[PDB]
């Protein structure tokens, strides 16, 4: 195809197009799209940031490109080394509230790995793990496992929805509710095409299986793994993996993620919390029953407008542009038969352990007032509760979809600090952040996940995509709690596209000793910087900061 | 001092001489020792490996030196950089079985860093950590702990001895026998002096702490550390901290461990396998009840030699250069009421809870003969059980050095393949491994150490150091089982300063692609080779993989 | 010399040695001082830093260097570029406030080039301008033209004290109270010796004098000047002579400094304002006053302790450690016969003239409720009036240094924002520093000097050079203020050795392109960084960002 809306970095037309051509003839006319409207968390756009803060075609592709299988990629990345063209590797696209399908830098190609390289490679029972491709999505797993009838033995770990990657989130050291929550702490041996063109294999991938006629001549991309590859993520030497999480060191082609059997036993709960102060004795409450084990998933503490939201519109709750009072939320939280702060939690194993672990935690939380237990028997039909039970056994659903729904057009952004596990921290950054939600005309929305010494909070951004005055109060806030929060110890673990920067401007230490070791690493293996240039603020030399930032 | 008896590469003597003067200055006269015997775990030496393979004075120190501080580190490092002079970083250098002290470039200076940059910075109550140097050790910890009458809220978690360094065991991906074994995997923050000399703190410790009067003015090495540094290991961006572990990286000078916390319960025990061959069911037994969580810590499943060993001298079991029998053994067994396969683990928790863990692991284990069940109550006042007590509960001891006893100049070398947890791979290794002994002439003695997808078999390899022919045998024993296991697909994950090379020329999926990204990444920030050339294989680009290798 | 206390970065011992011998043998052993106790502003320290914020000798010298004569400079910096010794030119030293003779890199050598470098070495009538090398003092100044008759054609223009050095004080872009207050922007052709060795003069400074029999063979440093040197500093061409203000760019050897006519009249005085609150109006007075020229020189705006501090010790108003409160400044301002804010200025010229700018300038400050106007007569012996008197003309003084002696070791300390010439802008700037002054316990004293649209807030910070704690409250105070003040829009004109990198990152408009310029300018200039490395935060590329700021 012939003539983009925005090219790469010094690219000219004609060697877009060379290039283009090229690469019609590695992947097909059908792999690839030229680009000369947002779409949907059920049909994803690969081009832009769909949920939008800055300009709609702000970040965008120039091309999107789907390789058929690893050697594209070998082949694609040589040729972007050619010509100097950026690449932005998404597996599925769904990181919508931190920027979508979108390039940090404009007219990158988009590469979507997850359309052709979708596959289940592998589940192994005996060592309780999967081995997965790009394209491998969370409902996928789960109706891989079920037609195959793996749902007795293993369980999956899900994210609050269903479609995100499994692979994707990981690399992003994602989230999810069971135990086997920290995503990323749970990958063994993966696969990576370096800058160079490089195959890679971490840990005991590095070991390679033995010699068989059946194994015989097959490409390496396609060569089976050494027993040891999805059990032991170590391998021998220096532990490199983590240059893969956040970062722009290579692309991942496979995963091993570790699978949770069947428990022999689950319940899931609920506890609502009544008053908005309540979070303070809450968190002091959850802090030792989670260091000790009576707390096993990642439980987490959810905020009334979330749970609201997921049952309806801000519009029918209140006509107010304004932001709804402290009375109201009072109001909304009785109508919903829910508290100011509301505690999801699960049980797991034998009811006899179940049943001692219950008796502690329905114990504790005792010395709160108004407390109140339930069981999704106990409640509605369209309960959160009914919805997070599926989610805390590995089940994927999409109901929590609609909080983003609060607004006419509603956009969801992440702002995502990480706070101690003391009443007294995380009331003060619920502090903190509610003022400036309030500054900003905004309802504060979000909710904290129970880390084992630490928590994740991630505050919920609503806002119309349509109404330019709000998106410019909405980069406002951000970048001002961005501020705030570091200036209170907290910075953040993940975000969007334009805050990478900012974000890693916190980090700081000593003279920015973090960022620098960063770039030295970088430009060591992408000498021309073509792989996510400006990801996680990390940026190749040929890359200005002057001209790059934000 | 004036004339060392080993230069590192291409030094002049005069160099040397000039670069050990400047030292002197920054150091303090008693801050070094030039070298122009071994000696003991109790009285450690730096100079070289007291467990020598090699001819004793095969790796060799040119000089000894003790920073004071951070900064001396950061001026030796200059230094060094200066006059292209390899460090070789040690914290308390009991690396013993793997080198110990010494350096694996003869010549080099090693840096006793233990010496003077011995504090406990830390021990954090609420976020259940504490913060370390490397002098620290483990005992140390442990004092400091009752001393401080921690020991009722905090547990410590040891590996078999109690002198290693909290920190050095820990960059080693080392192990231990708590719910909080897998070391590396426990610590959050740590602090490393870069090849180039600056200071760089990972994860949320480059997350400056807020500004205040208190702190103004403090050399970085000395500011504290922001909320967060300790508590979530993340922080933001590329996770590169394992670039630190097995690694030429760089110098750590402290690092954030995890701390459990007193569980309201504990309760050790014992299970003999009566029969050689018991070790399969065993291990398909031990498997589920892993990945379940009956089994709680890092359970050890022991060869009778090694309990024979702690209680006795081969000499007082038999006056044989022979390595015993299998009858032998089986007498053994007997006169010390342990079976063939000895297995070691612990309950933790309340009473209501062991009670039905026990009843579980019990349960399985009884579907093997002549099985039964021990409390170190229920045995003598000499046994391992007793030791393992205080070992499984984070008290550390030393009782379990009287194994490297086992020959008239004993001295261990490790053999470090990893196994899947299955009875058959578990059995197949032991049977590869002891063959060799065997055609070694050697009493093959070892444990698996129960990960929970993985094994770790440290094989234990007693040798006279004294003995010339023995010690031959030993490097053929060696290389061979390298050999060997890979060519069943299992690769050690840890090892000796003469097996490094041949160790990692091991994982070499895809023509050496880890070697080589490893080497590219080195010399990025270690243009000059100073720290630590060829470690874990890695080589400076300076040296030459003919003069280098073994 | 033999061995310093500290030396500069990378260099050995030998090496200081041996340039420091070809140096005593350039220079003579009399000018230089190798150091292996802070001063008097009479007899100053070139050392270090006698009003020390930080430790003592925090920053600090390896030996100081006095050039006889330009050559010598050249010499030395031939020898400096040979080994990489760092230079850290002063004329005089009397930066005290800012950091004195301490120079940014500690080891480097001082060069006092004031000590033989003293000559005036032309005062021109017609053309009405001076020509000077840095050993030329205020004073010095003064008594030249008094010996030599000149003081009824020219005026001095003279800052607060009179040892400055009035070449350093214009590089510094200094300032002073008569109408040619701007220092800086006076001065006409000068002369420097670049980094490379090499002389250069600006300007008009290019243009060389003709040729003749009198002036043939001498060096260069040696030629008089074209006609046109001091009376236009363009010349033709890039007017590059503001890169050598507050700058690493070169070393001054000499510059011409324009002189004020005899103004055939003078009036100088006072107007008391009452309240704490008139601060607003006042400045909404001043403002078209001074764009109009009824108000003439520099005039300024002082608070009360700063006259109550020339008067008297903090001890000899009140013994209490805290700050005074705003009741205890009513009343030493009554005490005094002054206002809350005290403003000075001076008439020039026809008393004609005088008498009717007078007449306007009275009429203005009139809106102010119990407004008061005196002159020197009209005040006391020991007034300031008295002594700005003299100030305002030209004359030298030192009485304003007892008010660095309000704290028993007081030591001053400078936070220098600049504020518009709008009530509401100074008295929001007034407020936001007062407060911090709080906080950290310590009396604000400060006063604006009313620039023509702009105005330079010098917050007088008064601390005890031997109270830790005291000097840990002022780190705080400043980095604080600094980042308090860019948050409001301002920043500070110039500042001391500990806060240019801060400061400098306050400049940061468009990703630091600022400082981005300036250094690609400084490598290329100064390839081997020996000319005063991180002045104004600017750093050769030999130094590492990470090592050097703070
Ligand atoms: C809107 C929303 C989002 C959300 C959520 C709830 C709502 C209402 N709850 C989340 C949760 O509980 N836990 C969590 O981790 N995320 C949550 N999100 C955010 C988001 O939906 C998920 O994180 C989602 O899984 C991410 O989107 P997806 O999985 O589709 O990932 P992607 O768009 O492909 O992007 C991944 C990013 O990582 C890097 N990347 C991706 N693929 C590669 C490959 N192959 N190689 C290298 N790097 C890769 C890129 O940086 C890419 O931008
Ligand atoms: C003889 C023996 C050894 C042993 C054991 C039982 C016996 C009888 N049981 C072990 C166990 O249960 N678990 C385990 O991890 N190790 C066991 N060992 C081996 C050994 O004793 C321990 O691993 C011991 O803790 C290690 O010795 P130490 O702790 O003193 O470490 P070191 O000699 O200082 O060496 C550490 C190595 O790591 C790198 N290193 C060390 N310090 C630094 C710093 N500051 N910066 C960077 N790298 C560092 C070096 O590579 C050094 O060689
Ligand atoms: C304590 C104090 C200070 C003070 C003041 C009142 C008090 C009580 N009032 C001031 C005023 O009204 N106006 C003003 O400009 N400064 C005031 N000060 C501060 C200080 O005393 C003066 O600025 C003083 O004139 C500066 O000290 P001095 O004149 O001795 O300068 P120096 O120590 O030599 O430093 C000059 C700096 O500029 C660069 N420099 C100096 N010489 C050279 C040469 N030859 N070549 C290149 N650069 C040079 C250096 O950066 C040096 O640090
Ligand atoms: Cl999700
Ligand atoms: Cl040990
Ligand atoms: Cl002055």
């Amino acid at each position: 195809e012939f003539r983009p809306l925005t090219l790469p970095p010094k690219l000219s037309l004609s060697d877009f197009n060379e290039f283009i051509q090229d690469i019609i003839r590695i992947v097909g006319s059908e792999n690839v799209e030229v680009i000369s409207v947002d779409g949907s968390y059920m049909k994803p756009t690969h081009t832009h940031d769909p949920h939008h803060v800055m300009d709609q075609d702000y970040f965008l592709a120039s091309a999107i490109v789907a390789p058929r299988n690893v050697a594209d990629v070998q082949s694609i990345v040589g040729l972007a080394n050619k010509f100097s063209f950026p690449l932005w590797p998404i597996s599925i696209g769904r990181n919508s509230g931190y920027g979508g399908a979108a390039p940090r830098v404009s007219g990158s190609v988009v590469l979507d790995m997850g359309k052709n390289m979708n596959r289940v490679l592998e589940v192994n029972v005996e060592g309780a793990y999967c081995v997965v491709e790009p394209g491998v999505t969370y409902h996928d797993l789960h109706n891989y496992l079920e037609a195959n009838n793996l749902r007795d033995k293993l369980w999956l770990d899900v994210p609050d929805l269903g479609g995100g990657s499994v692979l994707g989130n990981a690399v992003e050291r994602g989230v999810g509710y069971t135990p086997y929550g920290d995503h990323w702490m749970m990958h063994s041996g993966m696969e990576v095409v370096l800058a160079n063109g490089e195959l890679l294999r971490t840990g005991m991938g590095a070991l390679p299986d033995p010699k068989r006629p059946e194994t015989m001549g097959l490409k390496p991309e396609d060569q089976p793994w050494s027993k040891i590859a999805h059990l032991f993520p170590y391998g021998f030497g220096p532990y490199i993996d983590g240059l893969f999480s956040q970062s722009n060191m290579g692309i991942v082609t496979k995963i091993g993620i570790w699978l949770m059997p069947n428990p022999r036993g689950y319940q899931s709960y609920l506890i609502t919390l009544p008053k908005d102060g309540d979070l303070k004795q809450a968190v002091d409450i959850i802090r030792p029953l989670r260091l000790g084990m009576a707390l096993q998933n990642v439980p987490t503490i959810r905020h009334i407008l979330l749970d609201a939201a997921v049952l309806g519109d801000k519009r029918s709750y209140s006509s107010r542009t304004e932001p709804l009072s402290d009375e109201e939320l009072d109001k909304i939280a009785k109508q919903l038969n829910l508290g100011r702060w509301n505690f999801y939690g699960a049980l797991y194993g034998p009811e006899p352990i179940r049943r001692v672990l219950w008796e502690t935690i329905k114990d504790a939380f005792s010395a709160i007032p108004g407390v109140k237990f339930y069981f999704p028997e106990d409640t509605p039909e369209n309960s959160v509760l009914r919805v997070r039970d599926k989610t805390m056994q590995g089940i994927p659903t999409y109901d929590e979809l609609k909080w983003i729904d609060w607004l006419p057009n509603g956009a969801h952004l992440f702002f995502s600090p990480i706070a101690k596990v003391s009443g007294e921290d995380a009331m003060m950054q619920y502090a903190v952040t509610k003022k400036r939600c309030q500054e900003a005309g905004l309802d504060f929305i979000g909710t904290f996940t129970v880390g084992m010494r630490e928590m994740h909070h991630i505050v919920c951004i609503v806002f119309n995509k349509k109404d330019l005055i709000q998106k410019r109060k909405v980069q406002w806030l951000m970048r001002t709690l961005i501020d705030d929060c570091a200036a209170n110890g907290w910075g953040e673990y993940r975000t969007h596209l334009a805050f990478m920067d900012q974000i890693m401007e916190t980090y700081n230490w000593n003279n920015s000793s973090f960022l620098r070791f960063n770039e030295v690493l970088k430009n060591a293996v992408d000498p021309n910087g073509i792989i996510a240039p400006g990801k996680s603020g990390v940026w190749p030399s040929q890359y200005s900061h002057v001209t790059w930032k934000l």
